[PDB]
């Protein structure tokens, strides 16, 4: 088993898994090409735009899994695979089960991820410090607030997404929320859903995973 | 086995699948609010009362079958196929695995760009020149997603397995948004024989007769 | 002398139906937009806005356009405003400052009025407006017009036109730019103020006029 | 008296950067954007766009605006070309042509250039291309501004400035529309001749002097 990425990335989201199991696994570090000054160079390390890499993943995107006769790209699929083959009560009990966490992983991916990048950049960017990057940000929130109203109800009655445990699909779906933290407002109006993030981020699985994470090099 | 929403939405990927195994079921068409004049009597839209208490997330396509409700039109089409879609379904987890993979590669690199270009097209100025530029960029993000399939379809012609599978379908379905654009596939015959391919279905065409008379 | 380019299916129509109120003799040169002809540089394709030969009078490409001796004047609103104020009448301003109030009429008018109804006619030339759908992009565009119609209100609640209390080439020129959205039968009802002047522009003889020719292109 | 209303960090810039350039004497009237202001109806509220006292001079509730003896004079565009001709000297049109060109010029640069810079310095404001749409919007702009960018790139090609061979107010309103998308990489890299123009305009004592009141403006509260 074998995973392409950084953690200062969307690798983070199959690194925070394993780090919730006892397994062995080769960590295999790719960094954004556009953190790196030659890329193609014959001298550079390893990252989404070397060829050897593009053989592994031919998107030029990181994460990516490889493991005996499967190379799986997509962070999200990446880790419902983990998570069923290796992760135990983090992973579905039945299909049902597998299919719900499947749906909501596309729901993080389609109705969360997108506006809480955004989110993200406009915070990283310096933008917000100006009036214009906060109304972006405002606009952002807005496109969240079905979602995230839609998980408060959730959580009105439930402290995880499925089988009233934590599992693959809080994780997936808490890391793409993760974007869009930085905000105080976001999750203001929504005291079920900051409750469950705060609930999934005490583990002390995403605490290993953030402090690797923050003794990582930074590349720019 | 209850599909919600109508042909003209993302209930259109699960009414392909059904259509392709022929499944019987309970189809409630439930229309966006917006082509509704007055959601608040109106016919049962996405804003209706009566469906937030299905799906609250207001949204269709969803699907409700003895003791589950499952929304994401990507999800549904897995979970129907792999249930009763004999070989559109995976024969295996890893080839499970890739399917699900190739869905959310369709959901996130395919359809936000796809989506744009249908979009524009249906605007006030989107025969415009201005109309024609937008679209031109919305195309430009689909080169890496679209370069990359040309790439496999050059070796193989299905998505998973050497078959057409729900994986081919998902991702067709999210293309098709673009396909208006007349020069979208043009840089990419394997991309387009692929689509070809899925089009060229039976149950693909009766989904879309279908469509037509809605 | 006087030459103007455009047909009257454009904006060469504000000082078309500038040249009908004041019946001045000029000369007409038909150029349509080239996206409404096939081949546009075809032999037998009418002179457009992608011909060389007329490139060679307003290199923009668009039109309206003027052309006197020693003056090449683009911009339909700049093009009204001074066919007004040389010709010296009532339509024109009658001191610096009512020019001034012109200019900044017109420029009130082509930023803050024209682009959203340009908008409005776009949606319902499209397949359509009246779709549930169409409505909706409609009322937007209707809400950008909002703070200017409504301060379009309280100017008419008081004056019957916007300078001198007399219909000069600001109306014509306010009132042209509004037009695009006129389509829209709800666009004026919460201002009888506005529609009512509207209504006094609209209802001049020379209007009228316009209005046939562009009816008969 | 001549009275101007709006800070510098707005289309005020406009006026005040003609107004230093004649060095007349006029009274200032700071006016901000109420999105600016918490309680904009508030008793310590500045004067604002939203203030009741500020709408009874310009009902549209924007800056600038311009009020003199008998006159009410909004749109930036409008009150530079008025100032000009009243008061600017050479700044000003020569005759009834030259007042047409710069009032043409200022009509194409509030219709042509103005609507896509602006879209491109919000954007920059923002953060850049902090999404798809973001750089896609940054992107349409810079390419509604093609037609209009080369139409001037081949006016520059024989003229130093737009009308008169000489520095007056239309290039002032036109350098002042593409300002705002002047930071995008590249945008003026296939148009020289627009580029050497928008830095000669620049250059000029009078620019920078705005510039940097521009960037200076605020209130002192003493404590
Ligand atoms: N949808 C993908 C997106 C992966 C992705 O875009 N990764 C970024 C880093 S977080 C990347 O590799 N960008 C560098 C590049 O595209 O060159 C997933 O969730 O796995
Ligand atoms: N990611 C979802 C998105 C579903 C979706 O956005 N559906 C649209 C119709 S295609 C909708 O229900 N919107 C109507 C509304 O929000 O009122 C899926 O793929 O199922
Ligand atoms: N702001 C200008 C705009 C002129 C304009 O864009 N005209 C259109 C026709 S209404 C045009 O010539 N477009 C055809 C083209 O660009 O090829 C004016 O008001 O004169
Ligand atoms: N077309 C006008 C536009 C003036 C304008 O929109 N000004 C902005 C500030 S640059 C404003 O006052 N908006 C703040 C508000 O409306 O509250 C002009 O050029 O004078």
């Amino acid at each position: 088993l074998k995973i392409y990425g950084v953690y200062r990335s969307r690798a983070s989201r199959p690194l925070w898994l394993l780090a919730e199991l006892d397994l062995p696994f080769e960590h295999v570090p790719v960094i954004q090409a556009n953190r790196v000054a030659h890329p193609h160079g014959p001298e550079a390390p390893l990252n989404t735009a070397s060829a050897a890499y593009l053989a592994v993943n031919p998107l030029g995107q990181i994460p990516c899994l490889e493991e005996e006769g499967l190379i799986l790209t997509e962070s999200l699929a990446i880790t419902l695979h983990i998570a069923r083959t290796q992760g135990g009560q983090l992973g579905p009990r039945s299909e049902p089960e597998d299919a719900l966490m499947v749906s909501w992983s596309l729901f993080a991916a389609t109705a969360v991820e997108p506006p809480a990048l955004e989110i993200q950049l406009i915070q990283r960017s310096g933008g917000g410090t100006s009036p214009e990057g906060q109304a972006a940000i405002a606009i952002a929130a807005e496109r969240l607030r079905r979602p995230l109203a839609r998980l408060e109800r959730h959580f009105a009655a439930e402290d995880y997404l499925v089988g009233g445990r934590f599992t693959v699909a809080d994780l997936n779906l808490a890391e793409t929320l993760r974007y869009g933290q930085a905000h105080p407002a976001l999750l203001e109006p929504f005291p079920a859903v900051a409750a469950w993030l705060d609930r999934c981020q005490s583990r002390p699985a995403f605490r290993l995973m953030m402090e690797r994470r923050a003794a990582e090099g930074h590349h720019h």
